[PDB]
């Protein structure tokens, strides 16, 4: 199968301690929407992975994102705040230097 | 179950020493929302993995990122402060050149 | 329990040595807040890991 590309679902019939009602059992029960199957069905060696890996990885990536758009948030907040307060005392320097007459 | 693609749920009633009461016992307990049962399932080599190792992951980075956000913070404090004496003192350097008259 | 996708806890009986009274002190004590015991939850062959 991994080599001469040959149909996984043919070979099955011939492996010994499977007969061909287990193998019609499994080709009607293949992708059913169950948790467990899916999870077997999308199985890596360190656990299940597929779209319940994807669920982490989001959710990490999410946290993370949220985390530093955090941060850049104070970060422009006290960079307007400086602007406002230099932009005022700049115009209360000029209209006070204007107004000595 | 790598190769072909079996389903892994029919092979466990071909492994030895596993009946098919213990079977159903396991697919009734595939998952269980207790901490164990979660970290047996994610289980990684160098420990468990899955949201257990994520959390770790978002908190170490949470960390770095808030260290990273205070320097950031400190030094915009630092322009900030010193744009304002720059902008000061050139207003009052211009002001004592307009008066002299 | 690596490629099958076979509950570990329910293959910890059937492995010769370890009896269910053993089955049961693991699974009451397997996540304990001891430093001990999450040193060795989370032991990487180059040493302790996770947090």
């Amino acid at each position: 199968a991994t080599m001469l590309g040959m149909p996984k679902e043919f070979l099955w019939g011939l492996i010994p301690g499977i007969t061909k009602t287990d193998v019609e059992a499994m080709r009607q029960h293949f992708n059913d929407d169950d948790e467990m199957t899916q999870m077997l069905l999308w199985w890596t060696p360190n656990g299940p992975g597929g779209e319940f890996a994807a669920e982490i990885e989001v959710d990490s990536q999410t946290q993370i994102i949220e985390a530093q758009g955090d941060v850049q948030k104070d970060l422009q907040d006290a960079q307007a705040k400086a602007q406002a307060d230099l932009a005022k005392q700049n115009a209360a320097a000029q209209q006070r230097q204007a107004v000595a007459v």
